[PDB]
């Protein structure tokens, strides 16, 4: 690889691996498009397993980017419309805080305050109805963000209705398919187990647990070579063949919302390129990026900006991953760990990495 590249990823991430007690960890960088990669560290450290190019690690929230540009396939097919009623597609949600909630607002963490968390007491279809029907809004739609896995996690269940494919299904054929993440798993099959690599959490072995709206909304497991793929995608939708597909990706990084210096996509977050450090690190934290703030609605959305940082993080209880890249500058990067360390060492590393390759 070239030296550069050698250098600069190796200073960054061997310090990070040792300052937050990493077992396992994948790095790949996308310079001028092309993939590189970069291994340390266990898999599994009671069998000894290395992490490969192969390994799969849970992407946690990174997976909310993939439910983006699936909804944004779904619009891109006429199937759905952003400005469409959640109720459209869910009749029997007939309380009346859900009039004027569109899958905009869901999609983008901005229907009115709906939890972080689908409560582990929901284990069934009729739960889950029960919990939406009952759930109380503590602001009018499109009004405050507040980031959560019930808001994202429910666009994705409805975005896939009109199709009559299980989520999954339509995961698999309509984006993994098509871009050939073949190591992409939202239910990793026996055939890969071999490869998944364990999570780590207070020293124990972990994977995440199933839950309501799991693989809608943090249930994507992936290698790091299918990570740089995604990347490579995300950076460069026109080479992609497939035209609804194409679209969607655009779609998911338009700008619909902007709360400080950060604009809401469909799953992806953005800012303006050059961002200011300080501002994307801090904001990592999930102190600032758990936390309910107001929104500037961006009327009508900003189609997608070459010139931003593009990103996310993502966590289970064992993982935690982050992409980040820059289309302007065909320049990315995918760090996926088997540990859940905080974001903003993340952050503060990615920054590095790329600032010095730009
Ligand atoms: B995203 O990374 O912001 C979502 N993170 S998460 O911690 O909410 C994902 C999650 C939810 C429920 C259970 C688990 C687990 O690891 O068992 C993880």
């Amino acid at each position: 690889a070239p030296q550069q590249i050698n250098d600069i990823v190796h200073r960054t991430i061997t310090p990070l691996i040792e300052q937050q007690k990493i077992p396992g960890m994948a790095v790949a960088v996308i310079y001028q498009g092309k993939p590189y990669y970069f291994t340390w560290g266990y898999a599994d450290i009671a069998k000894k397993q290395p992490v490969t190019q192969q390994t799969l690690f849970e992407l946690g929230s990174v997976s909310k980017t993939f439910t983006g540009v699936l909804g944004g396939d779904a619009i891109a097919r006429g199937e759905i419309k952003l400005s469409d009623p959640t109720t459209k597609y869910w009749p029997e949600l007939t309380a009346k805080q859900w009039n004027g909630i569109t899958l905009l607002h869901l999609a983008t963490y901005t229907a009115g305050g709906l939890p972080l968390q689908v409560p582990d007491e929901v284990k069934s279809s009729s739960d889950l109805l029960r919990f939406y029907q009952n759930w109380q809004p503590a602001w009018a739609p499109g009004t405050q963000r507040l980031y959560a896995n019930s808001s994202i996690g429910l666009f994705g269940a409805l975005a896939v209705k009109p199709s009559g494919l299980s989520f999954e299904q339509a995961m698999q054929t309509r984006v993994f398919q098509p871009l050939k993440l073949n190591h992409t798993w939202i239910n990793v099959p026996p055939a890969e187990e071999k490869n998944y690599a364990w999570g780590y959490r207070e020293g124990k072995a972990v994977h995440v647990s199933p839950g309501a709206l799991d693989a809608e909304a943090y249930g994507v497991k992936s290698t790091i070579e299918d990570m740089a793929r995604w990347v490579q995608s995300n950076l460069k939708p026109l080479d992609i063949n497939e035209k609804t597909l194409q679209q969607g990706i655009q779609l998911a990084q338009s700008r619909y919302w902007q709360t400080g210096d950060m604009y809401q996509g469909l799953g992806w977050e953005m800012l303006d390129w050059p961002v200011n450090p300080d501002s994307i690190i801090n904001g990592s934290d999930n102190k600032i990026a758990l936390a309910a703030r107001p929104v500037k609605a961006i009327t009508p959305p900003t189609p997608a900006v070459r010139a931003s940082w593009v990103h996310k993080t993502g966590a289970t209880g064992g993982f935690g991953s982050y992409v980040a890249f820059i289309p302007e500058k065909e320049l990315g990067i995918v760090m996926l760990a088997n540990k859940n360390y905080p974001n903003p060492a993340r952050v503060d590393a990615a920054w590095q990495i790329l600032n010095a390759l730009q």
